[PDB]
């Protein structure tokens, strides 16, 4: 279950769609639907976030996973 170049492209497309839609957000991709997704893959979800770090693709979770003392 490898050899998926369409994944690499799709990730960039997904972030691009949200960027087109307005915000670079996981939910904004959902609102971009229908997207360019050739396949829906659980692998894609992890692969998006890895490409996010290694490739640098800008996308936000919208989730406040940047929190401390609950004052911001």
């Amino acid at each position: 279950g490898s050899h998926m170049p369409q994944i690499e492209r799709r990730i960039k497309k997904l972030i691009s769609l949200g960027k087109k839609k307005g915000y670079i957000t996981y939910e904004d991709i959902d609102k971009a639907f229908p997207p360019d997704f050739e396949g829906f893959d659980t692998n894609l979800i992890e692969r998006i976030h890895e490409e996010l770090e290694k490739h640098g693709i800008n996308i936000v979770e919208n989730e406040p996973e940047e929190e401390e003392i609950s004052a911001g």
